[PDB]
């Protein structure tokens, strides 16, 4: 059973306005005139422009699961190239993570869902045919809905996610199936501390120095013990971002040792994370 | 742009309880063992009936959006023939409405979102090429998500995709002015929380009345004085189940009619009203 991808003219878009700008293009958010929602259109601002648009359309319209970003439509004009997604409208992991003044707490039973859901969405792109594989998952691209919920982005930077023997690509570091786990622990280590990765660090140049020799610190300083489920954590962290590839567990079974984990939170408290937050 | 609808084999749906029995198939909550999700299941309980299941199949994965039921693939083998959809853990609106000890108290605001969302995912099918007309709108179809936000779905316990209450006369013996009706009943129902026509045993008795135009009770007994924009939805109830099909609204008048009540309400109201419910 096959379904095409929806044509929006570029003209049915209202209130278009300006959200962020840099690598792929520009982020705008607009209202679909006939459809009465707010949507999200990822754009640039000739070919080869055409095809990048098109195959970035492909992948999110055969890659739609609960857990990434759904794609609406495509704009493929003579005048505008762009992508029309769902508009998520409580910004990225990092924002929520790192904005402390906006965002005092940022209750556990949230933070494990968070983590639950990510590792939700990147299994599931792992086990489409051919497997779907991320390879630049970061705080940035971990996108959260109205209730708080993961979708998975990809805006088109940091090094803080990326394993240390995809510093120097190749045919062999690009078909690595063993990326994603390493980013993911990073993402792990950096929800559970609310903590910017390597810090004290001065260059990402010395950050890549550091990595490749052999991590973000694991202590009562950047993880207390009050950490909900804290042994289990901290040994996913460590087996996910283990310097040998083959050391590095599958999302399954990362998903596997969380199932429990999420089951020791009381559904109401998951609501009385979101309230706390508005 | 075409995507194609995942295959799931058989075997993937681990603990595939039952959860409701009809004349053309069955409903069951099974849990995805590779994806690791709770999911549903409506499967036949072979020619033809194979093109009936993927014809549904079609419709639901060709109808996606932000307010339809979402497919999640099919489980097309010689032993088992069924469609996997996402998994509504909060049962119907039919439920919410009714189940008066269960749900003693239903906001306001929730009401709103309700409507707000049967009308977009309406106006959404309405917007297809070609319009797709659910003709078959009632409460029961009406699904509720994690968050409570609504689902449009199509129960099949008759029919695969190709009660009289939500029917307008005209349809007792193509219209476009069908669902319009369906959303005015749905809308006097939420509103009320009474069921349409109480003191009628018979059904025809109520196919009797509609075709007198005759319509459910609209006084202060039924909708309390206290509703907000009382006089307004009314108006919307009364343009709807209007006896001459062609003074019923389209689903984008209906929607500019309801977008300034909905800004009415503070984004919190919303959370607050959910968490009410747990
Ligand atoms: C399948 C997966 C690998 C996850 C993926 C995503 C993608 N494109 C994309 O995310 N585009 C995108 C990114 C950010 C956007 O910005 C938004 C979206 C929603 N709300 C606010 C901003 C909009 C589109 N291509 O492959
Ligand atoms: C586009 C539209 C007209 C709205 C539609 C729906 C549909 N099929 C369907 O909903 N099938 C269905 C219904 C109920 C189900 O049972 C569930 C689903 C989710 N959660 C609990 C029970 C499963 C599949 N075909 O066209």
């Amino acid at each position: 059973i096959c379904s095409a991808l929806p044509t929006i003219p570029y003209h049915k878009l209202a209130d278009l306005r300006y959200l962020s700008r840099g690598a792929s293009g520009t982020v705008s958010s607009a209202r679909h005139a006939d459809w009465r929602v707010q949507v999200a259109v990822k754009h640039l601002h000739l070919d080869s422009e055409r095809k990048d648009v098109l195959r970035e359309a492909e992948i999110l319209h055969k890659a739609r699961f609960s857990y990434i970003l759904p794609i609406l439509g495509i704009c493929n004009e003579p005048e505008f190239l762009g992508i029309v997604t769902e508009y998520m409208p409580n910004g990225s992991l990092n924002e929520l993570l790192h904005r402390k003044t906006e965002y005092p707490d940022v209750a556990w039973p949230l933070r494990f869902r968070i983590l639950h859901e990510i590792a939700l969405g990147v299994n599931y792109l792992h086990n489409m045919t051919p497997p779907l594989l991320h390879h630049d998952l970061k705080t940035q691209n971990i996108l959260l809905d109205n209730e708080f919920h993961v979708k998975i982005a990809d805006f088109g930077g940091t090094i803080i996610y990326m394993p240390p023997e995809n510093y120097e690509p190749g045919q062999k570091s690009r078909a690595s199936i063993k990326h994603d786990i390493y980013s993911y622990a990073v993402i792990t280590w950096e929800v559970l501390s609310r903590k910017q990765p390597f810090e004290d660090v001065t260059n990402p140049l010395q950050i890549m120095y550091s990595v490749s020799q052999g991590r973000p610190v694991i202590n009562e300083e950047s993880l207390p013990y009050d950490i909900p489920h804290r042994a289990r954590m901290i040994s996913l962290i460590e087996s996910g971002w283990a310097q040998n590839p083959d050391e590095r567990p599958s999302f399954l079974k990362c998903l596997i040792e969380l199932e429990p984990v999420l089951r020791t939170f009381e559904e109401i408290t998951f609501l009385e994370a979101v309230i706390q937050l508005k």
